[PDB]
RNA sequence: UUAUAGAGAAUAUAUUCGUUAUUAAUAGAAUAGAAUAAUGUACUUGAGUAGAGCUGCUUGGUAGUGCAGUUUGAAUAAAGGUAGAAUGAAAUAUCUAAGGUUAAAUAUAAUGGUAUACCGAUAGAAAAUAAGUACUGCGAAGGAACUUGUGAAAAUGUGUGGAGUUUAGCCUUAUUUUUAAGGACCCGUCUUGAAACACGGACCAAGGAGAUUAUAAUUAUAGCAAGAUAAAAAUAAUCUUUAUUAACUUGAUUAGUUAUAAUUAUAAGACCCGAAACACAGUGAACUAUACAUGUUCUGGUUGAAGAUAAGCAAGUUUAUUGGAAGACCAUAAUCAUUCUGACGUGCAAAUCGAUGAUUUAAGAUGUGUAUAGUGGCGAAAGACCAAUCGAACUGUGUGGUAGCUGGUUCACAGCGAAAUGUCUCUCAGGACAGCAGUUAUUAUUAUAUAGGACAUAGAUGU
RNA sequence: UAUUUAGGUAGCUGUGCAAUUUGUUUGUAUUGAAGUAUAUAUGUGAGUAUAUAUAGAAGAAACAAAUGAGCCGAUCUUGGAGGCAGUAACAAUAUAUGUAUAGAUAUAGACUAGGGUUUUCAAUUUAUUGAAGUGAAUCGGUGUUAUAUAAAAACAAAAAAGAUUAAUAAUUCUUUAUUAAAUUAUUAUAAGGUAACUUGAUAAUGACAGUAUAUUUCAAUAAAUUUAAGAUAAAUGAAUUAAAUUUUUAACUAUGGAUUGUCAUGAUAAGAAAUAGUUAAUUAUAUAUACUUGAUAAAAAUAAAAUAAUUUUAACCGUACCUAUACCGCAUCAGGUGUCUUUGUAUCAUAACAAAUAUUUUAAAUUAAAGUAAGUAAGGGAAUUCGGCAAAUUAGAUCUGUAACUUUGGGAUAAAGAUUGGCUCUAGCAUGCUAGAACUUUUACUAUGUAAGGAAUCUGACUGUUUAUUAAAAACAUAGCUUUUUGUAUUUACAAGAAGUGAAUUCUGCCCAGUGCAUUUGUUAAAGUUGUGUAAGCGAAUGUAAACGGCGGGAGUACUAUGACUCUCUUAAGGUAGCCAAAUGCCUCGUCAUUUAAUUGGUGACGCGCAUGAAUGGAGCAACGAGAUUCCUACUGUCCCUACUUACAAUUUUGUGAAACCACGAGACAAGGGAACGGGCUUGUUAUUUAUCAGCGGGGAAAGAAGACCCUGUUGAGCUUGACUUUAGUAUGUUUUAAUAAAUAUUCGAAUAUUUAUUUAUUAGAAUAUAUGGGGAGUUUGGCUGGGGCGGUACAGCUGUUAAAAAGUAACACAGCUGUCCUAAGGUAGAUGAAUGAUGGAUGGUAACCAUCAGUUUAUUAUAAGGGAAUAAAUCUGCUUUACUUUAUGCAUAUGACUGUAUUUAGUAGGGAAACCUUGGCCUAGCGAUCCCAAUUACAUUCAUUAUGUAUUGGGUGAUUGAAAAGUUACCACAGGGAUAACUGGCUUGUAGCAGGCAAGCGAUCAUAGCGACUCUGCUUUUUGAUUCUUCGAUGUCGUCUCUUCUGAUCAUCGUAGUGUAUAUGUUACGAAGUGUUGGAUUGUUCACCCGGUAAUGAGGAACGUGAGAUGGGUUUAGACCGUCGUGAGACAGGUUAGUUUUACCCUACUGUAAGUAUUUUUGAGUGAACUUUGAUAGUACGAGAGGAACUCUAAGUGAUGACCACUGGUAGUGCG
């Protein structure tokens, strides 16, 4: 057979890969306090940064829900919390939404880049200084404290609302992202080029869950489902 | 010009260069003599080695013959290694590993010489040299013709002579030979069977296919013979005859050996020409596909969503304007390819021409620059495209790849003359053994003998 | 001394001729060697010798030697030259005197890529030779970069006119300018305004999408004026052409205190209008606003300034010419190739015409046929056809008017009507646009351009894309819906990878037994330790079907009929909601209705659905479609049935001048035999213009291509998987791992294991073992066979018949059997009337047991069949293990292994009194090599244990004298085969078709007017079979259209004869091939079945007539959909839709044309009696009545055929408007 396109597309992603900005916050001993200066917008991602001005030196930071120009914010490991202040962890009362979590000191930002995304904190354990986090994603993971973070949800708000009701839309969304679009189904191919290709009639004719345990390049499907259907 | 010179060239129909035989100059090498320089003390022995366990390659080496990775790793001459089945032990022989140098006898190109039972311009090298030249391919690469005198055949022109219009050419017999009577389908080849409506062949010249080598055997000839011989080299072995047997136990005997020639068998490109394929090493995105950067992209009409203003009727609601959204509608220039199954179809053209059609601000069209290469790339997916080639591109090598399968195989006369059947076979388009044939040889009561016969006698059988 | 022998394919042996070179001997030649061309002699023949002509320098013979040693063929290699043939195919403007007067076709001009002297001139005839020609501080390159080699179109210091040369000119020359660098002369270091700001008085940027509207800057039009030009037989308030001269707004500041603008949206207490003022007005590639977006629209080098002057200061390379007859397609090729500019009329434009500029020289003609284009048609209007394929009708603009349905946006420009010129005026205001009125005519968008319309069904939501060169679609994509993996991402869960369906509306039923996937507590390798112990994986349990998938059958029960209800086999569950003879239903052209004169078509209903069915998605149509199918209206040469005109090729002339093909073709036919369809062979019948010209497609099984279909080959390649053998990747053990201290556990002070802490190590790996592993790599996938496949094994053994009186012998011929059974069913000694029948005997019967008599093989002998045995080879009783060990030989049987079985020398045993018998079954069947493994007996080496050898058995190949092995190809390839199928032909006639002989009976009695049972004998090649003789280096398949000819087994028409013939109307038989046999609906049809009509819609052949005559509907390559089968690639004589039809110019045949005049005769060939009907005969003959003819005589008509233009209709580059 061929090399199929799924190993076709990681080795093109090694020729020429995708670029984005990684925006990070300093460090600081002490409460300083900082200006907003202007609002931008890049090519790849939906949520507008923002460029803050701490001690005549201008960052990149991404830009909290009420926020405008020429406001002053404070950073420091005691600064007040309110909206798109920058604290520590133990600070916050139970019940807020935090939207940049380091795992450990002294590092940029690690938890909640995206535009509309917010965590929130469940509790406090005074024995081994740890609280616990409630993630986006759903899961409950436990965190170290004295890690420092910004208070407030992310802007950009919910851009899943209205559909591309046309194709054009989609078109101008994909090739911004770099990902590969249209796509054609596995089952129209011929087979050569994929497992599931050829036939007389459109059907697989195998079953579809493939375990983990192959190699690599016999991944495909449904990869190692706990379960399949609808549920109710 | 007799000759230490008769090797060979050149001129014309008796002369020279040389051969033969002698010297000189320069450079290099070796041997010997004479002279100049020079001579003290020396008790060293080879470690992350040798060897074991697991694992892979190599050799004739069989249970290492040799080498390497990983783990482990000794003794110092009162010591260590080896001795053609395995391990352990013992005697007898014989050597001392893990550091270094080394002439001669030996192998073969570019470059220059000397010879020959080699070829003589379709031969000999691709090239008698304005030849690795003219010319072709994007590129790796591919790669010819032509000497000087004589003037054959195929195919034509002019002049003279002759027949008839109902019959090409050939054989026999005839002085009615440019006619008469008889005979006579076109050759080669597979085939039970060919003039076949079975295949190859329009015509002339030149070229063109069982030769060479190694190892065996039979026949003819030559030298010596209980022995036979040009092995390498310089001025021994082998065969008769390993005497049998697995071994022990045992054992006389078929004139040979060295060469020359013809035939047969096996292996070498192997009588000549012919595949679809496989591996090694390299070249292409000027056509066409995708991503990224930078530029350019003619003109006219149709329709009427948000937003806004007024005038009526009385929380609102009818009427008229303004406004110009949409992967909305229609045409020219530009683009594509539904139908006539129109034209053309040794074409204008290795995909064109005419009428009719579809298409319009976009998921469009297009120049240049950078990135992607052949068990690989690109793909709105048809196995489509990657330089007129794609269900694995193009160029060179292994390569004169293998063929139980088609085709061809070159002079005369004389003697002799077949099979298409039995058995075994991954055997049925092929092989081997048996049968039928040919050639040469020795010998006579194996004529006191034989017979695809008859007669006399004794018998077998179940149509 | 052949009085005896002599043919011969495949094949074997002997005697001889030809060529090139080598050693020795003998000889020739300039009064002429070798070669070549004609004769003569000689040899059975391969060959040799001589003579004459030509030419000019070396060659011959004998005895021996070495080979690159003798051509008709290979679709053989290279060179030269034929026929067809002067044939196909291309090129062909006018002038009596000219560097001109006319005609004709084509838009034209600049930068780059490519070309490289083609440029210009001279001389000689799109050629040859020779000279000359390209001038740069400001026109390109050289410079910066596109997130460790990138720009002649992105960024960047600076110029324009006017003339010169045979050819260069932003480059030479004249005139007026600008930039940068080096040297000179001179000098302000700050003033002014309340403010915005003005003047020598620094620190700025390169630099960045698309669309719509409003400005009318320039420019251009239009007008006026001034100089000049060209024409008209005439006429014209003065025409036409050329050159120039002219035709307030936006920000900001100061007062002010509440209103005000644009084509549109508005602006203002973060200060409106109105005043006073300061800056600018970006030149259409501009300015200001507005609108669309999960798209917000590049980098880097790069900076200073006042006034005047100077310079042998500003380097290197290219600057000719062509834009298609100076590029690429082998070419002076109807193809292809980046950007820009270009005048006049043109009431939306488009189309068309004219300017400008560039090229160009001489055959004929009122006449062919058949072609490629363009026109017109009386009457009928789809009757033609697979199908309205091709053509025709409609169309611009203004005014009325507009339905069912709906996703409320659409449908819609729906459909359906009416109007349109020219000239003279009137009326509006925005001043060039729109309404109305009068007059007039062979009536008005129509030169060019410009929608046929309506009603239904299947399928896809839409805009979009695709097999460059036979497929544009129902295929692909798309938004929408759903499932799954990842919290240690240069990017961070509204994110990043992997899959299925396909807009909206409404729904998404049941099953976890099978295969997969996930989660959790019996079997299993190596390495290490004195020894021992510990792995993942497999197996088991629980979940999961928008994962792969699946979703039965039989019996009774309420006048007939049916079964709400009941009983019953099993299973994982037994197809629910829906839908249908649908693109899915074989029987099948299903049943009913409707559409038509007539329907296998279309639409609506029915359902025990061969084989429908729910995201492998079910149901459904509003909008959209060069998708597939049916019907109405309009329209028409598609047809009835064809006719006429023009141009270009063709026919006639001159010039340039080919190709395919060719065994021999010298005239053509009927029958025969033959390799079963002859141009040539055998018997018959026949042509001929002085040697032609133009047509045509019957034949040469015509030409192209070593058949793609089918089969064979111990020949290949692409692809799949539960085929065989393995491997990259990955998971899990063991050993290697920095030191230290401590804790805990397991084994016996010690050995192991687990875990924590510190820093003194921390490049991050290495060596082995087990499992997973079509992601990859090699290779295989028997034979026989009345073609292969499916079925069987006729592939190993045994018996009887085929099988023909010695031995031997075939068929996918006949009837059968075999891979077993037995410590007794083996060995031996002895005794013995078996099976059955008759007559009797308490319970006792057809049949229980006991006696008597008879009893030739009927019984038994392990088994298939055949053979053998009656003091028995059978049944009983006793005793035993010959179901042995060693020397030699034979038979099936052979040229030959393995096997079965008979016989021998010498031992050791059993039965018997002894003679004798015994090496497994009474005889013919139950049969297996080399290599390797296991066992038994002998011995062999310095020593123990082991290994290796000779001998005998067991383990086994059933394809049985013996490889280790699954599929598919419609994407396919190579070598071959008529040894072998699909089509034609040939022999045969089971099947098909057409007739005969005899006579039981029917017919009111009567076999034969008309029919005829049970049986029997034939012909034809017209259905379908059976066989495989010719073709696989090719003979173009089904049906239809057009056209000719032939047969009798006669449908009418003609002549006779029977009758169960009164007339009329029938029916049967004999002679007869002259002439007829005609129109439509449905289907690809042949066949089939209806409507209509007539004198009568007869049956058939000619390679199942006829594709260089046509068409291409089905069948039959590569796209695609549904249903069934297969895990999968794939398959289906199950159903659909789209798919390139080549070549005549040879020979022969056929139609015309081609022999000095003028009158005729004879012979040969073709052709030579079509059919219906009115009136009279006549309401007559004949008949109870009803009914109801004929001969003959007049009047017409249809079909065919030969001519003609007085009348009518069609046409018309002839003629007029
Ligand atoms: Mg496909
Ligand atoms: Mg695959
Ligand atoms: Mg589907
Ligand atoms: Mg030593
Ligand atoms: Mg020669
Ligand atoms: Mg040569
Ligand atoms: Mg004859
Ligand atoms: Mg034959
Ligand atoms: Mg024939
Ligand atoms: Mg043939
Ligand atoms: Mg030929
Ligand atoms: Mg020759
Ligand atoms: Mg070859
Ligand atoms: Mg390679
Ligand atoms: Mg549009
Ligand atoms: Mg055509
Ligand atoms: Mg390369
Ligand atoms: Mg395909
Ligand atoms: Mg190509
Ligand atoms: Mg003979
Ligand atoms: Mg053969
Ligand atoms: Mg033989
Ligand atoms: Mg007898
Ligand atoms: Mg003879
Ligand atoms: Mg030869
Ligand atoms: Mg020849
Ligand atoms: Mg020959
Ligand atoms: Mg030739
Ligand atoms: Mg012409
Ligand atoms: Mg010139
Ligand atoms: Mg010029
Ligand atoms: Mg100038
Ligand atoms: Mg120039
Ligand atoms: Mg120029
Ligand atoms: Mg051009
Ligand atoms: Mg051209
Ligand atoms: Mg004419
Ligand atoms: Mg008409
Ligand atoms: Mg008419
Ligand atoms: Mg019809
Ligand atoms: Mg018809
Ligand atoms: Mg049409
Ligand atoms: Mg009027
Ligand atoms: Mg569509
Ligand atoms: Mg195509
Ligand atoms: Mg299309
Ligand atoms: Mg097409
Ligand atoms: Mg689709
Ligand atoms: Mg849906
Ligand atoms: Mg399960
Ligand atoms: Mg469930
Ligand atoms: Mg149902
Ligand atoms: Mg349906
Ligand atoms: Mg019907
Ligand atoms: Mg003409
Ligand atoms: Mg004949
Ligand atoms: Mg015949
Ligand atoms: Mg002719
Ligand atoms: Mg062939
Ligand atoms: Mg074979
Ligand atoms: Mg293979
Ligand atoms: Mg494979
Ligand atoms: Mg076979
Ligand atoms: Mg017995
Ligand atoms: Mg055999
Ligand atoms: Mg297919
Ligand atoms: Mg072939
Ligand atoms: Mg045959
Ligand atoms: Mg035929
Ligand atoms: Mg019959
Ligand atoms: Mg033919
Ligand atoms: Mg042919
Ligand atoms: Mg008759
Ligand atoms: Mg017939
Ligand atoms: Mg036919
Ligand atoms: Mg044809
Ligand atoms: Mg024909
Ligand atoms: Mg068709
Ligand atoms: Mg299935
Ligand atoms: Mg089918
Ligand atoms: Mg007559």
């Amino acid at each position: 057979g061929k090399v199929t396109r799924k190993i076709r597309e990681e080795t093109k992603k090694l020729r020429n890969p995708r670029k984005l900005s990684s925006p990070k916050y300093p460090n600081f001993p002490e409460t300083t306090q900082g200006t907003v200066v202007d609002l931008v917008h890049e090519r790849g991602r939906g949520v507008p940064l923002a460029h803050v001005k701490f001690n005549d030196e201008i960052y990149s930071l991404i830009a909290t829900e009420g926020l405008y120009t020429g406001q002053t914010i404070f950073i420091g490991d005691n600064a007040p919390i309110s909206i798109g202040n920058i604290t520590k962890l133990k600070n916050v009362p139970g019940g807020m939404a935090v939207h940049s979590i380091e795992y450990d000191y002294e590092d940029g930002g690690c938890v909640g880049m995206t535009g509309g995304a917010y965590s929130t904190v469940v509790t406090h354990r005074e024995e081994t200084n740890e609280t616990v986090l409630g993630l986006p994603s759903g899961q409950k993971k436990i965190f170290s404290s004295e890690v420092r973070c910004i208070v407030g949800v992310p802007s950009a708000g919910g851009i899943k609302e209205k559909p591309f009701l046309k194709a054009s839309v989609a078109h101008y969304f994909n090739k911004a992202h770099c990902k590969k679009w249209p796509r054609v189904r596995c089952v129209a191919m011929n087979p050569v080029d994929h497992k599931f290709g050829g036939g007389n009639h459109q059907h697989v004719g195998r079953p579809t869950t493939i375990s983990k345990r192959r190699p690599h390049a016999q991944l495909m499907g449904l990869i190692g489902a706990r379960r399949t259907g609808r549920v109710k």
